[PDB]
């Protein structure tokens, strides 16, 4: 009948996720809000009012008018999940405190956020077994294109043998439209249009939004416990790029050792990747009972992370 | 631990389900097979040795020298699931009281034909309803693409506006292969070898096994009873095709009514559709709230299909 969350941020993804689960009670489980931050105000309580919520945020740029100090201002409500849509910290640390501390409450957690995950896989998964939670993490990977959700419920037969895909939007975005000859700051100011830049955006520049992205599929495929240390990566460079440049991440296995690689690649034009548009990401998934399997999306934005955030939740409603 | 299923037909599609099956095993939840016919012949008993039935099928062309007479002679060991991977009957008829005697067995069950669903939905629903059983059906449309699990698992939160993909393979290899100018004879050779042929291909050749995926399309997504009385669609004609021409199923809804029409289409560059490899079968979905979706494969045959079959086996075995 009913799923209570407590989200934490508001940004891009957050409010949408908001707007998602508003349209969402309307039609009519239901998806109960019950506490709701950004950086520097909350709002908690049984009957919170979403609409409402996402009219202040939208007019003033805050949540509320009550001073938020940190994930234990939220811990008061009775609540099934708490949902991480902060940006990335540099070491994970915050993530993995907060998902020890739901766990610990008698939370599950579904995370857009892939800092904790990329820096902290080994400790997070520890205390989601300890405490019989679970986490799902489908939009810190690809944003709204459907990933860890295939790999869960519709390939169950096989083995993944590869992945290979265009899953980092902002550095590729940046790529292909410096290839067409515009300045960076053009570029940058596009994809925060658009929404679709880290809150830092070095972080999609040098080339680590993908890395940890690596990180997180390897681990997923291959039950690895990587970090950031683990997994190769590059950045945007000096170079004149051509149209057929773009940063695919890999993950496979080399001499019996899973792989995660982020690098630039000049595409052949029979490339599946080459079919993914200027606003889209994609992924092609072999094999061995399955096939290889083609993914992709026409408008990869915070609007589409956040279906897939809302997505997560609906199935851990099923648990 | 384990399901026990009752598998009806061992040719393309059936007899790879039980090579899936058998690797599947070996990996080690466990699948344990406990009937299998094809037109002429059955086995059924506890501990059945799928290795052995694979080998005498393939040498010998039956399951076994014990003489089949319908599905009652399978229903004489407990099973949880019967799987169908018979061809098409003209009518569902034959399908709707195989999935009603499962049904009544206390079994669910699993289909690659597209006959029953495509005919008799509302009494095979029904009867599954009476029942408190459940019916899955990955085959059924675009073989080995992940189409219903996508529906079911990936993108909860949406509503779908519309479906549009190449989903019958043979009428689409051959308008593409005669586009290049071969005849009939050797296209059709192709698909036999490949063996993606129908097992009646006027069904591939009129269209009509596209027609079944455009209901089963129709009354999966908006939750109609259609038959084939309600959709439109064509088949292959003495036309010179050209080359950015498909056979594509569409389903949407016009003025208030769902409506589910194949036809041939002369295809954009850009179209995503126009993606998809000679070997292979995709589409795209639009919804309100997970973006818009493409899914394709690279090479879609009856392995290919098995996999579907056997993930639809493993969604089962969770209820
Ligand atoms: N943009 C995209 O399409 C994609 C985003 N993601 C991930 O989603 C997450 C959110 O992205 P996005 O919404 O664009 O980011 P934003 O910067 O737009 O929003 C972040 C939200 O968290 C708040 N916040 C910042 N620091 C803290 C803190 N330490 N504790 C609590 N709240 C905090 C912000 O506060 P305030 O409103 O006060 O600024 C804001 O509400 C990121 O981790 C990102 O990597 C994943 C896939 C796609
Ligand atoms: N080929 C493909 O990739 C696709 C197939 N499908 C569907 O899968 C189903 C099977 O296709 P495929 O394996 O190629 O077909 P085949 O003709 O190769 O195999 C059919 C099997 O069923 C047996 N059979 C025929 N009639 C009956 C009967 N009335 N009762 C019990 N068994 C019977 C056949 O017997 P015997 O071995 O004695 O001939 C054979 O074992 C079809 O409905 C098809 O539409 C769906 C998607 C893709
Ligand atoms: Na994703
Ligand atoms: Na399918």
């Amino acid at each position: 009948k009913e799923i209570r969350i407590i989200l934490m941020g508001t940004g891009n993804v957050g409010l949408n996720v908001l707007r998602i689960i508003d349209a969402s009670n309307r039609r009519r489980f239901s998806i109960k809000v019950v506490g709701v931050s950004d950086s520097r105000s909350y709002a908690s309580g049984r009957n919170l009012d979403i609409s409402s919520i996402i009219s202040n945020k939208e007019k003033t740029g805050r949540i509320s008018d009550r001073a938020f100090s940190g994930p234990e201002d939220l811990m008061g409500e009775a609540a099934d999940l708490l949902v991480d849509c902060t940006p990335a910290s540099r070491d994970g640390v915050r993530e993995y405190s907060l998902y020890r501390m739901a766990f610990e409450s008698g939370m599950n957690v579904v995370t857009a956020n892939k800092s904790g995950l990329a820096n902290k896989w080994h400790d997070i998964m520890d205390s989601a077994n300890q405490n019989s939670k679970y986490i799902r993490y489908e939009a810190t990977v690809a944003g709204g294109v459907p990933l860890f959700s295939v790999l869960d419920y519709s390939i169950l037969p096989s083995k993944v043998k590869r992945f290979r895909g265009i899953v980092s939007s902002t550095i590729n975005y940046v790529i292909r439209n410096m290839a067409n000859g515009r300045s960076l700051r053009d570029v940058v100011d596009d994809a925060i249009k658009k929404g679709i830049a880290e809150s830092n955006p070095q972080d999609d520049l040098n080339g680590l939004d993908a890395a940890r992205k690596s990180v997180i599929l390897v681990n997923h495929i291959f039950g690895t416990e990587y970090t950031l240390n683990d997994v190769e990566y590059s950045g945007v460079d000096e170079r004149s790029y051509n149209a057929n440049d773009r940063l695919v991440t890999e993950v496979y296995v080399d001499d019996r050792r899973p792989v995660a690689v982020s690098r630039i690649i000049s595409l052949n034009k029979d490339d599946f990747l080459m079919s993914i548009g200027m606003d889209g990401l994609g992924y092609q998934i072999e094999t061995d009972s399955n096939g290889t399997v083609n993914v992709s999306d026409i408008y990869d934005g915070p609007y589409e992370t956040a279906g897939a955030v809302v997505n997560d939740i609906l199935l851990l409603s099923k648990v």
